[PDB]
């Protein structure tokens, strides 16, 4: 709804492809750092997302990365969103291992997790929540990024829970049976996502291939606790694991114990 001038954007620096294409740093009116996907023909369903898009714009939370506005009266469209100098999280923990306390690596959690019980209040799915679509700005504060926008990628690859895209590693056994998609799958893919933080960005089954992971997390197997996680952190990931999805926290309890862990430490 917000629909941004074009002409007031100013492009800078190229940040690189994903899914959707090209992504610029820029400015807003020669002032405010922004990022623009530049959205590739075909990569998109774009009258679905013009449809939908004022319903992520309304979302406001510290720790999402917010989707400012959208320019939709040419082609390619562009979709812009709060610049993060410090990239995605995933890259942020490979790149600096050596240099994390615990105490940061449970910080990076509350951040994510605040954003999510944000999320959840609004009845608003993720859908594709892991490390690779977190991000960190210039004082270390980490957001969650493109919340809701993986419903209207066009790539078969990315949507079929046997294409090599899809993100087998992050999913419950009911959306990878079912497609059944809830605040839980969310609360699960969480749980992994707290697990790549405190392995400082491991693969999640690594070795396996999706097909494998998909067979074995539905006969049981779990991640193994990281070396930086105490008991207390493994216990909370762990919780986010339950095969059965009301057995799963909602992200305000999640929220709730990790604060209890942080005034215990
Ligand atoms: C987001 C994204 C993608 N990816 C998508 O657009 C995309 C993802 C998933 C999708 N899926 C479908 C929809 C649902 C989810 C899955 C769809 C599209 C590709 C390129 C860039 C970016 C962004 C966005 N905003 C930023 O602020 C940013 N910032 C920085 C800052 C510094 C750097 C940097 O160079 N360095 C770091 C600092 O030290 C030096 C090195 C960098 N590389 C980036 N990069």
């Amino acid at each position: 709804s917000w629909e941004i001038d074009p002409k007031d954007l100013t492009f800078l620096k190229e940040l690189g492809t994903g899914q959707f294409g090209v992504v610029k740093y820029g400015k807003w009116r020669g002032q405010y750092d922004v990022a623009i996907k530049m959205i590739k023909e075909g990569s998109m369903s774009e009258d679905e997302f013009i449809e939908e898009a004022k319903v992520m714009m309304n979302l406001s939370h510290e720790k999402l990365v917010q989707l400012y506005g959208v320019c939709t009266k040419q082609r390619p469209i562009f979709i812009i969103t709060e610049y993060m100098a410090n990239g995605c999280l995933l890259n942020y923990l490979r790149e600096m291992r050596h240099r994390f306390q615990t105490q940061q690596l449970l910080e990076m959690c509350k951040d994510v997790c605040e954003a999510m019980e944000y999320l959840e209040s609004k009845q608003f799915l993720h859908r594709d929540l892991a490390a690779r679509n977190c991000l960190v700005n210039d004082q270390g504060v980490v957001k969650v990024s493109d919340f809701g926008l993986s419903a209207y990628v066009l790539d078969d690859e990315y949507t079929s829970s046997v294409g090599s895209k899809f993100p087998v590693r992050w999913s419950p056994p009911e959306v990878l049976m079912y497609s059944k998609f809830s605040s839980k799958s969310d609360i699960w893919a969480f749980g992994v996502l707290m697990w790549e933080i405190y392995s400082l960005g491991k693969m999640p089954y690594e070795r396996f291939t999706n097909s494998e992971t998909a067979e074995h997390i539905a006969q049981g197997l779990r991640l193994y606790r990281p070396h930086l996680a105490s008991e207390k952190v493994y216990t909370i990931m762990y919780s986010c694991w339950h095969e059965k999805a009301d057995e799963r926290p909602t992200f305000k309890i999640l929220l709730s114990n990790i604060l209890d862990v942080m005034d215990a430490n």
